[PDB]
RNA sequence: AUUUUGUUGGUUUCUAGGACCAUCGUAAUGAUUAAUAGGGACGGUCGGGGGUAUCAGUAUUCAGUUGUCAGAGGUGAAAUU
């Protein structure tokens, strides 16, 4: 049927990634980050510099031949947060309505089965 | 050592007295509870109680292979990097 891709997608609070590879995920296909659509960083991971960094991404998909992606969304994780950045949610409906096909998707944060000890001190980051 | 042998030393038998030792007989012969105190034993347990080894787990960082290409990082915003 189809020809899929992975997207792998790693939405922080600083920036986006909107990153295919192959089923393997050896072979790159295209990586397109929110920071390459916009000159500020403060809105490098708005979702409106992801939606846009989604858009190159399955335009540059479309020319090499995959029709549709699984995706697997992570955030930072380790020892930070594990909630995904606000440019993961425009990224994923971007590439919906790209005309690209979507599979499976799949959670795939780095988190810890225990846990090295987190930046910021014993009382935290005081502000 | 309490008396007397006419009498003082007497003298050790003697008399009597505790104090013990043995036998026999008397006797209802002789040991308070087990504290909703405690201690101990025992029986099935129950615990992330302790010690010594041992086996996971992903994560973090660093490194090896790869893959692409312009930013990546970080913040309230930036900059050092
Ligand atoms: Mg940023
Ligand atoms: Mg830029
Ligand atoms: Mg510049
Ligand atoms: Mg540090
Ligand atoms: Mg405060
Ligand atoms: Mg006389
Ligand atoms: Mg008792
Ligand atoms: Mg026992
Ligand atoms: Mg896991
Ligand atoms: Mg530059
Ligand atoms: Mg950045």
């Amino acid at each position: 049927s189809q020809v899929f891709g992975v997207a792998r997608i790693f939405a922080s609070f600083n920036d986006t990634f909107v990153h295919v590879t192959d089923l393997s995920g050896k072979e790159t296909i295209a990586r397109v980050t929110g920071g390459m659509k916009v000159k500020a960083d403060r809105d490098e991971s708005s979702p409106y510099a992801a939606m846009l960094a989604a858009q190159d991404v399955a335009a540059k998909c479309k020319e090499v031949g995959i029709t549709a992606v699984h995706i697997k969304l992570r955030a930072t994780g380790g020892t930070k947060t594990k909630t995904p950045g606000p440019g993961g949610q425009s990224a994923l409906r971007a590439l919906a309505r790209s005309g690209l096909r979507i599979g499976r998707i799949e959670d795939v944060t780095p988190v810890p089965s225990d846990s090295t000890r987190r930046k910021g001190g014993r009382r935290g980051r005081r502000l």
